[PDB]
């Protein structure tokens, strides 16, 4: 069973809003989203390979703050849910450029509540896929400003922003682009198209009101 429907008002409900709760850029974010469903994704394939790859940058050498299991999203169009969590998040599916190719790695929003580049409108809705990720060593690159943007750089998890801790707005300039993680995962001789310490946890779906 890849989807687990969650009652709302349960333990397990209120631990997968916690999370989005826990995760705005601004707290306050509280009141205009209502999550009124929710599931946790079991893929056991994809699992399995989250924990492989844990314990490879184990082996590599990582420390353990390095190995630490966060929390990343993604908001999902076209009813698309589906091949995200059974499929897993593939290179080619985002369109920002600002921390690398998107077809070399994979884009997830820092934040719950800044999940496109524009503000959301009223009454919107919406399905937000959750993702456990392990930003393992981060590199932190400077946006671009005239130079072509670096390959996905070896021998670290991902990249981020350098100074996107400035970023305490939702109407900030690029913010959404600005607090993305930026994952990939080199194979041998290739890029992989699924990096592996990415992984589908759960999903939720939501209404806006500003």
């Amino acid at each position: 069973a890849l989807f687990q429907p969650l009652t709302p008002g349960s333990r397990e409900f209120e631990d997968v809003v916690n999370i989005l709760h826990s995760s705005y850029l601004e707290p306050t974010s509280v009141t205009n989203f209502n999550y009124r469903r929710a599931c946790l994704v079991h893929n056991e394939l994809l699992e399995k390979e989250f924990t492989e790859k844990r314990r490879e940058l184990k082996f590599d050498g990582r420390l353990d703050k390095e190995l630490s299991e966060s929390y990343a999203f993604l908001m999902v169009d076209r009813y698309q849910v589906q091949t995200i969590c059974e499929k897993g998040l593939h290179v080619g599916q985002s369109k920002i450029t600002i921390l690398g190719s998107p077809s070399m790695g994979v884009y997830l929003s820092r934040y719950a509540d800044l999940l496109q580049a524009n503000p959301l409108d009223t009454g919107a809705m919406g399905d937000v896929v959750i993702f456990k990720i392990m930003k393992g060593k981060i590199k932190s690159i400077y946006d671009p400003m005239g130079v072509k943007s670096l390959d996905p750089t070896p021998k670290h998890e991902c990249h981020v922003s350098k100074n996107a801790n400035r970023i305490t707005s939702l109407l900030a300039y690029r913010a959404y682009e600005l607090t993305q993680y930026y994952f990939y995962e080199y194979g041998f001789d290739e890029l992989r198209r699924r990096p592996r310490h990415v992984c589908p946890y759960a999903v939720v779906s939501f209404t806006y009101k500003d």
